[PDB]
Parts: C-alpha cells; structure tokens; sequence
C-alpha cells in the first residue's frame, strides 16, 4: 500500500547516540549494527524490493586517511560472517561503491558474496562501500569516453537515458525514497543521479533508535506525499 | 555564511485556487515573490542566487518582454543574469534577447541572479559529459584522466560559489531533476508555504536555519 519499491537510506547518529548514553563509540556502532539488521528486516517483510545504505561518518575527518582504509577492509571482512545470514534469509547483496582499489582477496570476497546470493528472490540489499554520487557519475562518463575512444560512440549521441544506463543500480527500480536519520538535512554525496525524483524524507531520531515505527513513519508519509 | 542560494519555487497554482482566482492571478503573485526574494538576497549579502519555476510561444514572447523590459534595471542594481538551461531550441529571436542580456551584465559585481529555463541536473550533468567527450574524441582527453574536478569544471554555475542551501517551497520534498551534481553538499530546506506567500521572514527562516546547521554539522 505504500507503493515504495526502493527505499535508500544515509544512516547517522549512532556516535551521538553512544555519547548521550555516556558510552563509547563502539557501542554506538554495536547498537547501530542491531538497526540495520532490523531495518533490512522490516523492509523484506514490507515487500520493499530494494532497500540501499550508506553509513555517513561524523567522525572521519578526525581520523587519518591510513586508518579510514583500513575501515574499509574491516567491513569487507565483516562482511563474511554477515553474508550467510542474509543468504539463509533469501537477501540478494550488491556493494556499490569504487572497490577497484581493495586488494585482490577483498574483492574477491565481495563478487563471491554478491554471486552467492545474485539468485535469491527476497530483497535486494544495496551497500554503499567506498561510494559518491560524483563518482558514481564519473565512472559512467568514464565508460561513455572509453567507448567515444574506441570509436563506437560520437560525443553528440551521449544522452541521459545512455548515461543512466551507466550508473550504479540502473538495473533496479529507480529509487523512491531517501531517508536520512540523525538530524542533518543534506544529501553529502550520496546519491545524485538516481534522487532526481525521490521522495527525500529527514529525522532526527538517531540511527540507534531508527525502529520499526520510524520505518513505518517515513512509508506513510511516502504513500500519503504520493 | 550563505553565498549561493537555489529556490525551487512552487506553489503559485495552488495558492489562486485557494483564493478562487484564475492562474494568470497566481502568476502575478508570483512575481512579485520572484521580485522580493531578489531584494531580500541582494539586501543580505548572499553572492548567488537561484531561482527555478516548478510546473506540473505565449511565454517565449512574454520572456522578450521580461528581458527587454527589466535588463536595464538589473543593470542599474549591479546584478549578473544568467539563464541556465537548454535553450538550444527557443526561437533564435530570444537566444539573442537572453545572450545580450548576459552580456550586458557579464561585468556586474553584485548579486548573480540564475534564471532556469528548460533547465534539468541531469541534462546539465550530460552537456559537461558531451564536452568532455569532444575532447576524448579530438584526442586532448584520456577517458581515465576524467575526474570529479574537470566534470565540476564542466556543469552550469561553476564559476560562482557553490550552493550552500537549496529551498524548495510550496510542500513538495523532491529536487525534481533540478540541481544535482551541484547540491552534493547543500543544505536542503522545505516550506509548506506557497510561492506567493514566501517572504522575507520565510527566507531568513531558510538562512537562520543553514547557519545554525552550519554550527551543529
Ligand atoms: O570504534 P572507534 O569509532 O572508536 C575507532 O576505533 C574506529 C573504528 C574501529 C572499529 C570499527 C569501526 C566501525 C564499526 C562499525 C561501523 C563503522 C566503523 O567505522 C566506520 C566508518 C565509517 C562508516 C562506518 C563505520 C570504527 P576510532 O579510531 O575513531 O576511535
Ligand atoms: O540478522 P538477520 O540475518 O535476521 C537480517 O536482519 C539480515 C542481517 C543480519 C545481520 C547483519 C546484517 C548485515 C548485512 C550486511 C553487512 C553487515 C550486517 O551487519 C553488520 C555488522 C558489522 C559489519 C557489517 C555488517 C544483515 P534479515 O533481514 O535477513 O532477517
Ligand atoms: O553514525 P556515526 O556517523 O556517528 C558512525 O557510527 C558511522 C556509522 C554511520 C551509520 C551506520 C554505521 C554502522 C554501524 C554498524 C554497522 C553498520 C553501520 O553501517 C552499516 C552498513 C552496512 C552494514 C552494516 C553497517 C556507522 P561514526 O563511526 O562516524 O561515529
Ligand atoms: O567517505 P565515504 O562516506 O564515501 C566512505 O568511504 C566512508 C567509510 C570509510 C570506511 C568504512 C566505512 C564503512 C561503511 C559501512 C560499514 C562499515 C564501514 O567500516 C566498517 C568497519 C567495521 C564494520 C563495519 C564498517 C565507510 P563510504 O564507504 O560510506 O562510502
Ligand atoms: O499562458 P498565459 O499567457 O495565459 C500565462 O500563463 C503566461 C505566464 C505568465 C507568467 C508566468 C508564466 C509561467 C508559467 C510556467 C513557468 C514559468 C512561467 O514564468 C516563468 C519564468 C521563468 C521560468 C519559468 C516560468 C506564464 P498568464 O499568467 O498570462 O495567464
Ligand atoms: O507555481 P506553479 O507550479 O503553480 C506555476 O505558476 C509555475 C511557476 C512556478 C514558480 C514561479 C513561476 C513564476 C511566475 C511568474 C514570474 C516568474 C515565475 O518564475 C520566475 C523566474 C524568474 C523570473 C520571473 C518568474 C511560475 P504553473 O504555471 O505551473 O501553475
């Protein structure tokens, strides 16, 4: 009834959350891990068919360059254990995001956890790894130009349907609705391309506490915003 | 500090239905929104702003008369005009109109005032990737030596200040393919109230409220 085929959400607050608890930011990244596990849960059982997530860090700028990378490899590595789980759930996995930098073993990681579950029927659950909306648009333009090089494309055919067909999730329904928790009202780079006519829906309920209801909440404004 | 500005008007339909008026009437209002916000902006120091008419030959001819008959005076008042958009295929006697406009303008130092004209983000987006590939194809560009700056170098507005806030009145909370590339960043802030009614009181609401973000985020 609520007519949302895909649903991408920036989640943020879960350091907040922590610090308002007077616990560090482990915990908050520990009862955050537990919100994403109910959100994916709540939008398979809400017959979403796609649900994509991106994790916007507030404490970044304060760390150095060298330990956000090695982040990136935490996640991938997480990201072993969590993929049985969403395969006995019937969840299809994509990352999305510039992964051509991982290490061989990474990324070989990554294509084994998106072949695993590339057949399964349930939802479809995007993760934003590395990802930028002015990335993701740069790398489409980067195969419209390889192709202009070649030869097999002249500059003046390149139009927005081509180059849609170049980003990331074109084969997906096109995103309906974009949440962003945590208080602040801005897309910070996520996606750009594909939001072109997305409901954008913001809440200051930090990541934590984003539950069931909230999900809800943000649906029924959807259906009702029409 | 807010420095760019983008307004996604709305609302001007609704709000002479509510007031058992025709559509011309909402129009008129509307204009003299379009009017205050371009005072109130310059008034306050803001560098850019940014103004798109959400709609859901008669106007080709009544932009010749807007143009020829305002020019002068944001001449006068230090502003710079720019229309942005694909006006490719309006008639050639107002390409020239909008080209000498800008023209005129070109060397003002106050407010940038962009106008929309059958503008959409993702059309802009593909006007930077045609020149782009213009390049690629004379030879001068490797497709991997593409990055996030010479797209940006490529898009409309960017020789002004990025945009900081984008406000979109009337109720609606959706860009709707206007800016895109361009608002990676921005603060976004929407109204319920309707394009006719937003005042200066409502735009400062709008800039109090980038400012305050701008403490907390
Ligand atoms: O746990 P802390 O945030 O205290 C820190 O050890 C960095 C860190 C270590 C181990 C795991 C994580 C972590 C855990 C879950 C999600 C994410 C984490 O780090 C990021 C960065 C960006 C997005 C998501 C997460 C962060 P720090 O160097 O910032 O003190
Ligand atoms: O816990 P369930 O298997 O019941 C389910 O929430 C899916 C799910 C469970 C647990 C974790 C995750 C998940 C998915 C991808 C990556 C990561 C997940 O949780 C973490 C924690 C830390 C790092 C990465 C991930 C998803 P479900 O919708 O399939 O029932
Ligand atoms: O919310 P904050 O910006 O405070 C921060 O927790 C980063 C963060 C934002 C959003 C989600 C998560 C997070 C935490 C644990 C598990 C997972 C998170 O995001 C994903 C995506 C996919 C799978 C698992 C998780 C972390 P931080 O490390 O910058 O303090
Ligand atoms: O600057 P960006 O916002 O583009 C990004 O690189 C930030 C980022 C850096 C490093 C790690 C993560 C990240 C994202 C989701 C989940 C987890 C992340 O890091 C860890 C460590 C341990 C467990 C989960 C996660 C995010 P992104 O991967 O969220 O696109
Ligand atoms: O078709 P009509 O000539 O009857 C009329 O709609 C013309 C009209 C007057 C004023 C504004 C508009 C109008 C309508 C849709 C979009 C935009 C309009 O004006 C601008 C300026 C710049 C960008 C978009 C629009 C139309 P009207 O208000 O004089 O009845
Ligand atoms: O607000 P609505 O979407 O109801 C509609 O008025 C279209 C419209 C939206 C926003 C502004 C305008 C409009 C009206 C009069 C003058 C100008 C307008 O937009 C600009 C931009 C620059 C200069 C003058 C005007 C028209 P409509 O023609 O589709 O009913």
């Amino acid at each position: 009834a609520h007519g949302c085929r895909h649903v991408a959400i920036i989640m943020d607050g879960n350091g907040r959350w922590a610090k308002k608890q007077g616990k560090i930011r482990a915990f908050g990244h520990k009862a955050g891990a537990k919100s994403v596990r109910r959100a994916v849960s709540f939008a398979a059982n809400n017959g979403i068919e796609a649900l994509t997530l991106y994790a916007f860090s507030s404490e970044n700028w304060n760390r150095p360059a060298q330990e956000v990378s090695a982040l990136m490899e935490l996640f991938v590595w997480a990201l072993d254990s969590e993929v049985k789980s969403l395969h006995r759930h019937n969840v299809r996995l994509r990352i999305i995001g510039d992964t051509s930098r991982f290490n061989s073993r990474l990324q070989e990681r990554i294509r084994k956890s998106e072949a695993l579950t590339a057949g399964n029927t349930g939802l479809t659950l995007n993760i934003a790894a590395n990802y930028g909306g002015r990335w993701d648009i740069v790398q489409g333009v980067r195969q419209l130009a390889e192709k202009v090089q070649q030869g097999n494309l002249q500059p003046d055919q390149i139009d927005e349907e081509m180059l849609n067909q170049h980003v990331c999730m074109h084969e997906l329904a096109p995103v309906d609705l974009v949440i962003r928790t945590g208080g602040e009202h801005r897309i910070s780079n996520f996606l750009l391309w594909q939001i072109a006519y997305a409901e954008l829906y913001f809440t200051d309920v930090l990541w934590p506490d984003f539950d069931e209801q909230d999900f809800e909440g943000a649906l029924n404004a959807f259906a009702n915003r029409e």
